[PDB]
């Protein structure tokens, strides 16, 4: 079984926009916007939704950027995750019950209280190749095993 979640990075020159998860599962750590994808709705659906609701952006084109399988180790279900870039947007990003945002700087990015992948994966992601990889974790702070190619090479 996979779990089908999404993610996205508003981005502008030399910075991205995150929040600080307030609740539930990541609580603490800085992120992109998003959550599930429902079934009947496309990933890029419930992106577009899970933004507004969170930072209180509308975005118009999303641009498809990566796609990551994440295991844990002694667990049975996967995360199949689908992330997105959006360079433009309409609205002011404001703090919702679910995130806090954020502005950083590209030399700034609060890799030490973000989940454990996006410091490996990040460099893809700003430079615009579109990427494919597989995480194993080892509980929710140990990378025990980690993937990543362009999907350019495969
Ligand atoms: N950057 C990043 N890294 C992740 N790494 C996997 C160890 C969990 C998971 C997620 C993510 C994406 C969408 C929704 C949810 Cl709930 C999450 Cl947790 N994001």
């Amino acid at each position: 079984t996979s779990k089908l979640l999404t993610l996205v990075l508003v981005v502008q020159p030399g910075r991205v926009l995150l929040g600080m998860k307030k609740r539930g599962f990541g609580a603490g750590k800085w992120n992109g916007f998003g959550g599930k994808v429902q079934t009947g709705e496309t990933i890029e659906q419930a992106a577009r939704r899970e933004l507004l609701e969170e930072s209180g952006l509308t975005v118009d084109t999303l641009h498809k950027i990566g796609n990551i399988k994440f295991e844990f180790i002694g667990e049975t279900e996967l995360m199949d995750v689908h992330i997105f870039r959006a360079d433009n947007y309409e609205g002011e990003p404001a703090e919702s019950d679910e995130m806090r945002p954020q502005w950083f700087d590209i030399d700034k990015i609060p890799f030490s209280q973000m989940w454990a992948d996006d410091i490996l994966w990040f460099p893809l992601m700003l430079q615009k190749k579109r990427f494919l990889g597989y995480f194993k974790f080892q509980g929710h702070d140990v990378i025990v095993e980690h993937k990543l190619d362009e999907v350019e090479d495969l």
